[PDB]
């Protein structure tokens, strides 16, 4: 079973932890990757009810299992905070325009 389902993509907690660790590492070191410069500060305009405090950052999580290293980021993102706490997993899939909806 999927711990997180983003549209048609299935993610286990381990996939999320791996992606989060990569994203947080870059944030701590002060570096970015990709033309869109990830990780991105995430403002949470959607108003998701995260149980952890902001600031938030979004980092791509890939359905292929690989860690994002540039190129097409897909539609899914892991959101973590300044303290390296998981806020949630979100996706553009099933959302209008460039908005996000939470993965189930
Ligand atoms: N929808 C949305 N996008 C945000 C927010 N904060 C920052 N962004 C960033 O703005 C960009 C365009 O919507 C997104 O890039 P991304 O789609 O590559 O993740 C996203 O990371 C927010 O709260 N909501
Ligand atoms: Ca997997």
């Amino acid at each position: 079973a999927c711990d997180y389902t983003c549209g048609s993509n299935c993610y286990s907690s381990s996939d999320v932890s791996t992606a989060q660790a990569a994203g947080y590492k870059l944030h701590e070191d002060g570096e970015t990757v990709g033309s869109n410069s990830y990780p991105h500060k995430y403002n949470n305009y959607e108003g998701f009810d995260f149980s952890v405090s902001s600031p938030y950052y979004a980092w791509p999580i890939l359905s292929s299992g690989d860690v994002y290293s540039g190129g097409s980021p897909g539609a899914d993102r892991v959101v973590f905070n300044e303290n390296n706490q998981l806020a949630g997993v979100i996706t553009h899939t099933g959302a209008s325009g460039n908005n996000f909806v939470e993965c189930t």
